[PDB]
C-alpha cells in the first residue's frame, strides 16, 4: 500500500531522485515496523541451496547491500545484491536513470556506480538477513583491461564466505570470456576448499544474442561447470519506446518491452541446456503471469527489478502466488 500511494507524488520527481527516496523510505518504514509483507511458501530446491520461494531480486537496485533487511522484508525468496567492484566509483554522469512510463519501462546507464566491496560487506556483517544473498561482483571502470580478471578475483575472494550464490555478468571476446571463467572457477574451488563449503558461480547474460552467441555461451556454461544462468540483463534496443519522451538515451532497457526478448533468450539457453544448468529468468515481469511464463519457458527461479516501480512490492506476492 504504501508506495502505490505515494507513487503519484514520487514519479512527479527526477527519477534517480525518486529511487533514492523510495529506498531511504523503504528503510525508514522498515525500522518502524512496517513494510512487512507474508508471501507463500514455495520451496524451491536449485544449485543445492533451498530457496524459502523462487522469486528473487535482481542486481542493481541494492547495489551496496544497503537495504537488505528492509528489502528482505517484502518477502524476496532471494536477494541479489550488486554489481559491486573492488573500490568506489561514482559511475556516469546524471542523468543516467529515465522513466518512460507508457511503456512501463526504464532506460538506465548508472555505469555501475558503488561503494566498493569492503563497503559492501561491512553492510552485510551488520544486516541480520541470514536468507539466500547473492552477490553481483564485477571490474573498476578505471582497470586495464590486461588486469580486469584481476578485479573479479579481488571481488570473488572478499565476498565468498558472504555470498549464497555469486554472480559475474558477461559480455556478449569469446577468448576473454573462456580466460575469465577458466580462472575464476579455478579460484572458486580454491576458495571452496579453504572456507569448507561450496558457493555456486552464476553467470548473467544480455538479451542482445546472435544463435551463434547461445552456442558457444552454452558450450562455456557446461566446459567449467557453471551453477546456473541467469537471463537476462537490459537490452540495447528501443523498441517499444522508439515514440515516448527518452526512448532515445543511451542505456539498457527494462520493464515491459525487455519480455519478450529476454524470455526468448531464456526458451533459446533452455533447448540448448537441456535441463543440464538451472536457469533464472529476469526481463520485464510486471505481473505473476510474467513470472509464470518464464517457468515455462525454462527458468526455475525468476528475479524482479523494474516491476517494482511500477505494479510495487506487492509484485513479489503476486509472482510467487502464480507460480507452479
Ligand atoms: C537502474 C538499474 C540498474 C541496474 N544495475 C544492475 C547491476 O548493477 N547489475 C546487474 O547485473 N544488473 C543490473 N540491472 C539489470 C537488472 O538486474 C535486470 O537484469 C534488468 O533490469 C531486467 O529486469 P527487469 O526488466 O525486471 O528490470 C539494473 C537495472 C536497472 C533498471
Ligand atoms: C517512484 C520511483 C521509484 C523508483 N525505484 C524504486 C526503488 C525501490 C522500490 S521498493 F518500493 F524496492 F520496495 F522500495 F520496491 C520501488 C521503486 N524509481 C526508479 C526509477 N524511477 C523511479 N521512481
Ligand atoms: O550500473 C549499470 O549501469 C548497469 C549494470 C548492469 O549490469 N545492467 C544495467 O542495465 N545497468
Amino acid at each position: 500500500m504504501l508506495y502505490s500511494l505515494a507513487r503519484p507524488m514520487l514519479f512527479s520527481l527526477a527519477p534517480e531522485r525518486a529511487h533514492e527516496l523510495t529506498l531511504s523510505m523503504l528503510d525508514k518504514a522498515h525500522k518502524l515496523g512496517m513494510m512487512r509483507q507474508t508471501v507463500e511458501a514455495k520451496p524451491t530446491t536449485c544449485m543445492g541451496i533451498e530457496f524459502p520461494n523462487p522469486v528473487g531480486l535482481a542486481a542493481g537496485l541494492d547495489k551496496n547491500g544497503a537495504h537488505i533487511d528492509a528489502l528482505a522484508g517484502l518477502g524476496f525468496g532471494f536477494i541479489e545484491i550488486g554489481t559491486i567492484t573492488p573500490r568506489p566509483q561514482s559511475g556516469n554522469p546524471k542523468p543516467r536513470l529515465f522513466r518512460i512510463p507508457e511503456a512501463k519501462a526504464i532506460i538506465n546507464r548508472m555505469g555501475f556506480n558503488n561503494d566498493g566491496v569492503d563497503k559492501l560487506i561491512e553492510n552485510v556483517k551488520a544486516s541480520k538477513f541470514r536468507g539466500i544473498l547473492g552477490i553481483n561482483i564485477g571490474k573498476n571502470a578505471d582497470t586495464p583491461v590486461e588486469k580486469a580478471v584481476d578485479d573479479y578475483l579481488i571481488c570473488l575472494e572478499k565476498v565468498y564466505n558472504y555470498a549464497s550464490y555469486i554472480t559475474v555478468n558477461i559480455s556478449s571476446s569469446g577468448d576473454a570470456l573462456t580466460e575469465l571463467l577458466q580462472t575464476l572457477k579455478a579460484r572458486q574451488l580454491e576458495l571452496a576448499e579453504q572456507y569448507n563449503h561450496y558457493v555456486p558461480l552464476v553467470l548473467k547474460v544480455a538479451p542482445d544474442l546472435t544463435a551463434e552467441d547461445v552456442e558457444f555461451i552454452s558450450a562455456q556454461l557446461l566446459d567449467f561447470k557453471i551453477d546456473g544462468l541467469i537471463v537476462t540483463n537490459t537490452t540495447l534496443s528501443r523498441e517499444g519506446v522508439e515514440n515516448l519522451p527518452y526512448g532515445n538515451e543511451s542505456g539498457g532497457l527494462s520493464g515491459a518491452p525487455v519480455f519478450e526478448k529476454s524470455t526468448e533468450c531464456l526458451r533459446l539457453f533452455a533447448q540448448t541446456l537441456k535441463g543440464q544448468i538451472p536457469l533464472i529468468g529476469v526481463g520485464g515481469i510486471l505481473s505473476g503471469e510474467q513470472a509464470a511464463a518464464k517457468q515455462q519457458a525454462g527458468a526455475t527461479l525468476v528475479q524482479i527489478y523494474s516491476g517494482l516501480i511500477y505494479t510495487g512490492p506487492t509484485l513479489v506476492k503476486q509472482c510467487v502466488e502464480a507460480m507452479t
